[PDB]
């Protein structure tokens, strides 16, 4: 009972791009900022491509194709998106460029001009993307703010997909205990609503402008924790009504807590009167720069005339 799916898959020449600079380096993959112009098409895309670092290269192609299966086939503006993929020895995937990089780090840089009304916003944009995952029968299981990007910061998308599940297939290393839901850390269960448990978490990490969830505390303590009850910490900008939307998301019950479709109502209502529900002084003039329009902005991004830039959301398949 379910579709067949017809997205295309696009093969990138390693000619048409550039890697500019190293967007980050970990024993687990390299991440490059750079520029893709297809050729003839007078267009340029930033870009980051990815290449992983598996103990065995046939290894690392595994998990990398795997992501891009995945992000070849949803189409959100709340989701990543996959531009395509190059076949070098060691597989590249390329996406979309995010200039303002991840929430987590975004949050921490900037905490001293970070409104309430950007706050509410994110963690609406967040709940659209995990719901159009939720339609499209996709559990993430690791929603979290370091996997957050930030087009600009009015924008923000969801991303990697690698540890993504189809709902009930089936599928232990390094897993994220702090954001996962005690069905998922007791029994490996997962889904949708164990997603919503990380949705929690993750709206915790930015009203805490940034905190590491548990901190200090060993991840073997974690499953005992909460086992007692206990959870995360009422962060200071937060009404009561925010809090008790994150406190829902880590009830027991997995049909207790809320669904990303209502997670959007509820935090797009709040949106609407948004010092009625964060409390952070100086909110009321507060400005985070946003130069997508400037070409100049971009030259210095990627450091180049860039008079034919276009973000891939403007770049639309058919070629
Ligand atoms: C949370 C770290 C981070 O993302 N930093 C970051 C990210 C970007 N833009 C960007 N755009 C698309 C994809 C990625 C990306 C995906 N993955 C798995 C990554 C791993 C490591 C780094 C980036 C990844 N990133 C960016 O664009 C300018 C800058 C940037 N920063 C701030 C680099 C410094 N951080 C490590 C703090």
């Amino acid at each position: 009972g379910e579709a067949p799916n017809q997205a295309l898959l696009r093969i990138l020449k390693e000619t048409e791009f550039k890697k500019i600079k190293v967007l980050g380096s970990g024993a687990f993959g390299t991440v490059y900022k750079g520029l893709w112009i297809p050729e003839g098409e007078k267009v340029k895309i930033p870009v980051a491509i990815k290449e992983l670092r598996e103990a065995t290269s046939p290894k690392a192609n595994k998990e990398i194709l795997d992501e891009a299966y995945v992000m070849a086939s949803v189409d959100n503006p709340h989701v990543c998106r996959l531009l395509g993929i190059c076949l070098t020895s060691t597989v590249q995937l390329i996406t979309q460029l995010m200039p303002f990089g991840c929430l987590l780090d975004y949050v921490r840089e900037h905490k001293d001009n970070i409104g309430s009304q950007y706050l509410l916003n994110w963690c609406v944009q967040i709940a659209k993307g995990m719901n159009y995952l939720e339609d499209r029968r996709l559990v993430h299981r690791d929603l979290a703010a370091r996997n957050v990007l930030v087009k600009t910061p009015q924008h923000v998308k969801i991303t990697d997909f690698g540890r993504a599940k189809l709902l009930g297939a089936e599928e232990g290393g390094k897993v994220p205990i702090k954001w996962m839901a005690l069905e998922s850390i007791l029994h490996r269960i997962y889904t949708h609503q164990s997603d919503v448990w990380s949705y929690g978490v993750t709206v915790w990490e930015l009203m805490t402008f940034g905190s590491k969830p548990y901190d200090g505390i060993p991840a073997s303590e974690i499953s005992s924790i909460l086992e007692k009850g206990e959870r995360l910490p009422q962060p200071p900008i937060c009404t009561i009504d925010v809090y008790m939307i994150m406190v829902k998301c880590w009830m027991i019950d997995a049909d207790s807590r809320p669904k990303f479709r209502e997670l959007i109502i509820e935090f797009s209502k709040m949106a609407r009167d948004p010092q009625r529900y964060l409390v952070i002084q100086g909110d009321e003039r507060m400005h985070l720069p946003s130069p997508t329009d400037s070409n100049f902005y971009r030259a210095l991004m990627d450091e180049e005339d860039m008079d034919d830039v276009v973000d891939a959301d403007e770049y639309l398949i058919p070629q």
